[PDB]
């Protein structure tokens, strides 16, 4: 299709939505602060400005047709351009050094290459709301009003605890009122963070907590996610590896950790439970169907908006807490040392993980949850080079795992470790899979000795909802809060798209097949740990087992 | 310093041997057929021609001085150049396409750039010498004279049977009395072929015989040797990946073999076999000191040079032939087919291993081997993206190795497993490592019910001989052919120089580094298949132990 | 569309041709010898087999069905492929070192890639057809018979000289009984030559020439033509630079040529003496329409093809011999040295202008034509830097050129260069550019002072025949016999397709985009050559005009 950019032929594909995406698909960059992630929407920058017949409007509200001339860079263009950035910043919180998005910022770009040296405008104050009650920190002053963020929250999350309020000047993203963000119907799955593109969306940083442990006399435990090693490559911008683990293990010892255990081998412990948990509900039909409570995210989502199926939860912990409770109350006996002498570090991808440790059912267990980018902070704060760092394995015993328990880190994980170990114990003729929608996946299962059942696969909240208004014939549900499950979670390298996400899966894919341990009972180490420590259901209940309540305000 | 390069300032280091090398190292490039490998020598192309003082001469042998003014090309240095370049290809052996240098030939590339396109000159015959008598195969008509393989073999390998014979026209690198290389001492390291820079000196290519295997009806079983999995990414073009072997793996079983075991699962059995033959030699003060057995260059070696310590050397047999017996005798039983229908292929990164599997000792066990790049042109063939195949592990129950295992295929790696070996069964207080020289490291070892011992690391035949003429201190010595060990022999990637075999080293130490099982008594596997198949010393003997014999002609 | 291969899931185009090509969009490479060039097709070679429902079959000619198994690599499929490869290896003349297609050859790289060392058919003797009369050289042992020149001469071309004879093991693509390409209608543009994909046809090298003129003590001058600078970067795996042809001026001094003298200072002076031509006809209405006469492949077809349009020709020679006669007879008398004492070398993108160079009305004037590959294997051949030389201009009087004549490297140069002479003498109004199809351009021209004509532009001989058959109301017609003009002449670095033939066109207007002088009167040397060496009618004929005689066979 023929059309003329600045006096010059340039041919763009026939079917197109507008002129800027035209010519981005072409090769043509027009500045904009529209596009900032995949849940964005034309219309409210103003900057990508073309003339057309002598005026002037919006390309991305353009539709090309053959023939047409554009100019994309007149004065007057330069002018109002300049100006609708000016008018940005006037009013923004200019504090980059101490941003969260500092370095892979749009808007921090744009005043580089816009040559912005003095505020023109004034920087008229604004009734900035500023909450850090929350994992997930908020601080509308950097905030630029995109919407990304509720959208997200809304049409992704099924949540919409964030929504625009007031008009004019005093447009403002916040919850109901002001609430603190902890006080509010809130998942803390960190997916507005994920797609926020300024820093006014964070994650609340605990290094400092971190160094103070280093440096004290109190031993420091650290243990790492299954999807932490298939994403941390991105923030040193380096090739995969499915020896990542291993470096991280090398690099913690290096700053002075005493143990480096894999949370995949709670992961392995996890499975290996709930799947006799689910077989003697099915065998007496009760509390079902039942629900994984791996994901904290979900299980909060489910206090507010399902105290009907709370029985429903699975009772067994996440790996993070199953993990941590066994080094807290097993492993400090058997190293010698009192429980007060640990200080446990969990290295996640979630937000929600956060708060699932500073739970009152958890309290005291795992001292803090750093993220897969607080991890790469610590990395190049060292300026090692990650790259070239020898691996070691994880320690024992908890640093060996099934490909099972490390597949977790990916949707469907733990539904497949479950499948694995009833297979492994009571064998399973066929699975039948079926996807009704993009996120949903439906399996059909069928043991040696008949009773049948279905389990579903659900990753992104907000598909819940009409997934459990419309199927009463699944008998187990896994839910992931985040798409593609735990490598696309809130605390995972920026950006952090469905590509990215998906890259991510397929490191994780790579690593677990370079593992020679199928199921969670041929860990040698899990079973021994069962047969040594969780022998009577007693202990089992207390070490593993958790409960859940309600939640509402008033 | 000050020199000036076809009227032009050029600045070389102030201290150089020749002008060529300083140019070199400058940047600027003298075309020439003297460097051609780490074993190369100036003065033989008489290409490098450049004018000084209106004289033309080699600036191979040419002292660089201040001031001096040099034409690098001229009408008559370019008449000359093309002359030599026609003269050696006049009577070459012209058939790039069946040769083993296709496509890393320089002087294919040499006769692409100066545009030669007719023979001025005539091919005139020559008395050419084909040997097919052994896995390194000659063929003199592509030789081009530059004695790189008569200094490896003499000064690098210390075998020296291979020599200039005759002058003139007829000058031709060849045996004495041009006897078949089988019928030599030549130990079959492959060394030279690693070396040299055309197809006078290849592998035996033995893809047609694995091809007429996978299209028959009998079992194909494959077995990967450690130090293949760290250098085949060089014939791709692609970086590193501890990933490399699984991918291996998942190739080979698309390609249609039934089964794909660890050769370094054999090397666990081997260490763990080593290290008790060893201790009772030790108790018992008989048959010291001890030559590890693994190197089977090395052993063709002994038994043609040192018969009198042929009693001295390890009776177990090499990883390849000890996990072919295993699978043959053992596996073939436990699996319910006749041994006849077992098709064993092992790849190998050496070319004594093709000699090795032939011996008497072992005739029928390993049906083919296989070096690394014969597993390369197989995944060439297919065309298949090898970095994106999805890794899957070894088959059971031979899939599994110690990092300790894995660790054979470097130099030290043998005597480092049976040492992890004594120390795990009877315990070892320190290791004291001394290196009198380049490759040769000599580790003192006190267990902790005392009588200590030493033992010796030697990789590089020619060292040997040196070595066992002023080291009687010692009580086990490992000996490995090939500088660097298993990675750099003779099967491996070309180029095969010193920085090229260190990179490998590094890979497979990478490899190692994930690996979490430390020590032979530590897999499983290996247990039970002693536990169950190798109980008794009679079985154990026939399985894993072999005999040595003097060589001699007459 | 979902198709699995190799038991592995893969999403293909909705709507593609076949199999192969699917898999290929979607990053799967099923090896093959029919796709070798743009005019290639498929189902010749055979090797593309897979193996669909337990039936092994050509995937090129295989309509891919949603559900699809198909293995791409089975041992029988790996047997069938080898077995072929060796097939066409047997009875190929296999003398890589000598072939003008070494290094850029599918064949050979198979060849490498599928461990081919020893034929195991038999060489069985072919009637070979060796041909070296033309400078397209002919070498059927080296043919595969894949049939893409047949292909080029006939549709591309419309000459259609070469064809498959014969039948059986005795097929042969040869001209009519064998006769020499000399004695034949071949235009000699070359383009077969730019499309085979092997060496069977070739361009005569004549670099030994060179060599030899340059030893000796006559004085060499070298011109280069417009096309050369804007593809010779490809040979060297470089990016484009404006600057190429001054490099290459420093590189040609360098060796020891006296002058270097730019060609499309002679296109400057075509243009100019061919507008007053033109003018002259038109106002006498004789001789029309008239035809360029730049293009000597064009030429030699009109002579076999249009003996009536002879003396439509224009009679002003080519830019090559124009400014070779220009050196020959003026410069030389000026230098004060014997014509017999200059040696005039002229590098060319096409092989056309050999011909032209030997052609009676001219002989002895360019005394060699070099290709811009024989240009690259200078460069090769002394191993130095280009891209690191120090460009330098062209020498006086002949180095400067406008834009207009440096844009004779493109199809339309000629024409736009005519029509800037006519404007800047007589002004023209507008010109109105129509595209009846691919490579035709139409143009409507109105002068200042009436007196309007129509002239067109054809690029790639064959379309000439229909629109000479459907044109009557043109005045001016440019022919060019390769497709895109000389960018893609037969002798431009290999591989010369459209994708390349475009991107060089762009570096040849970048490079006309850096020029101050816009017309060719602007030319201040052709201005003063004009009146002192060219002043009357007569030695301007002499010196700038040629003749045409018709050619046919009996
Ligand atoms: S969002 Fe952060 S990095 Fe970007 S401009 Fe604002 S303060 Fe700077
Ligand atoms: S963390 Fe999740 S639920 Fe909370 S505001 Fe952000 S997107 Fe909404
Ligand atoms: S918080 Fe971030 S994503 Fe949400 S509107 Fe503000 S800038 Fe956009
Ligand atoms: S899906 Fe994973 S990353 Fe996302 S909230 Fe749940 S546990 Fe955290
Ligand atoms: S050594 Fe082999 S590849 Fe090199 S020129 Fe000779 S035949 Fe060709
Ligand atoms: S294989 Fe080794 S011993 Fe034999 S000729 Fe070559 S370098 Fe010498
Ligand atoms: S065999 Fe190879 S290395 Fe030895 S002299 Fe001949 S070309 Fe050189
Ligand atoms: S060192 Fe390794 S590669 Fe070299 S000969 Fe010995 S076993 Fe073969
Ligand atoms: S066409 Fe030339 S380069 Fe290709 S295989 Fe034949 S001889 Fe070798
Ligand atoms: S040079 Fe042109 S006309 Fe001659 S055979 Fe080749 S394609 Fe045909
Ligand atoms: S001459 Fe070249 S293009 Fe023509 S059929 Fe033979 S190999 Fe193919
Ligand atoms: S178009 Fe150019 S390259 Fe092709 S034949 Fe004509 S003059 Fe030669
Ligand atoms: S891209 Fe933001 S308004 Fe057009
Ligand atoms: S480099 Fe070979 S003789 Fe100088
Ligand atoms: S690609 Fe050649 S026959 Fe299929």
């Amino acid at each position: 299709m023929k059309i003329y950019v600045d006096g010059r032929e340039v041919i763009i594909n026939d079917n197109e939505r507008n002129l800027l995406e035209a010519l981005k698909n072409v090769g043509i960059e027009i500045p904009n602060l529209c596009y900032l992630s995949e849940a964005s929407i034309y219309g409210a920058c103003r900057m990508c400005l073309v003339e057309i017949n002598g005026q002037i409007t919006t390309s991305c509200t353009l539709k090309p047709y053959e023939g047409m001339k554009v100019k994309t860079n007149t004065p007057e263009i330069y002018e109002m351009r300049r100006n609708i950035l000016e008018l940005i910043l006037a009013t923004h919180n200019r504090d980059c050094t101490t941003c969260d998005r500092n370095g892979s910022c749009k808007l921090q770009k744009y005043a580089e290459d816009f040559g912005i040296r003095k505020i023109r405008f004034e920087a008229l104050k604004k009734e900035h709301v500023r909450d850090e009650s929350a994992p997930v920190v908020r601080d509308t002053s950097k905030c630029i009003l995109c919407g990304d963020c509720v959208r997200v929250c809304e049409e992704i999350q099924g949540v919409g605890v964030i929504e625009f309020a007031k008009r004019g000047f005093e447009s403002v993203v916040t919850t109901a009122f002001d609430t603190p963000l902890i006080e509010t119907e809130c998942v803390l799955c960190g997916q507005c963070v994920a797609y926020c593109p300024t820093g006014a969306l964070s994650i609340r940083n605990d290094i400092d907590k971190l160094i103070e442990a280093l440096e004290s006399d109190k031993i420091v435990i650290g243990m790492i996610a299954p999807a932490v090693r298939a994403a941390i490559q991105e923030e040193f911008g380096i090739d995969e590896d499915v020896a990542m683990a291993e470096k991280l293990v090398s690099f913690l010892k290096t700053i002075g950790f005493d143990k480096v255990f894999d949370v995949s081998f709670g992961a392995d412990l996890v499975a290996y439970e709930e799947a006799h948990e689910f077989y003697e509900r099915l065998k007496k039909g009760e509390r079902l169907p039942q629900f994984t409570s791996c994901c904290p995210a979900w299980v909060k989502h489910a206090e507010h908006t399902y105290p009907q199926y709370l029985q429903n939860l699975s009772s067994v912990k996440s790996p993070q807490q199953a993990l941590g409770t066994v080094i807290k109350k097993i492993y400090a006996r058997k190293l010698g040392v009192p429980e007060e002498k640990i200080f446990l570090v969990s290295f996640m991808p979630c937000t929600a993980k956060k708060f699932e440790a500073e739970r009152e059912e958890h309290e005291g267990i795992v001292d803090i949850v750093l993220t897969t980018r607080e991890l790469a902070q610590l990395i190049k704060m060292s300026r090692i080079d990650i790259n070239r760092v020898e691996p070691q394995p994880f320690d024992r015993p908890y640093g060996v795992s099934s490909q099972a328990g490390l597949g977790f880190g990916k949707a469907g994980g733990v539904f497949s470790c479950v499948l694995s170990v009833l297979n492994e114990e009571i064998g399973i003729e066929k699975v039948d899979v079926k996807s009704p929608e993009d996120g949903i996946r439906v399996a059909e299962v069928t043991l040696k000795d008949g009773t049948s059942f279905k389990g579903a696969v659900i990753y992104g909240l907000g598909k819940v909802k009409k997934f459990l208004e419309e199927r009463k014939d699944v008998e187990i549900i896994e839910v992931m809060a985040c798409n593609y499950g735990c490598v696309g979670g809130g605390g995972q390298p920026y950006p952090n798209d469905s590509r990215i996400r998906e890259h991510r899966a397929k490191v994780l894919r790579d690593t677990m097949g370079i593992k020679s341990l199928l199921t969670p009972v041929e860990n040698l180490f899990l079973m021994k740990l069962y047969e040594e420590d969780l022998k009577d259901e007693h202990t089992r209940h207390e070490i593993l087992h958790t409960t859940y309540r309600p939640r509402r305000r008033y």
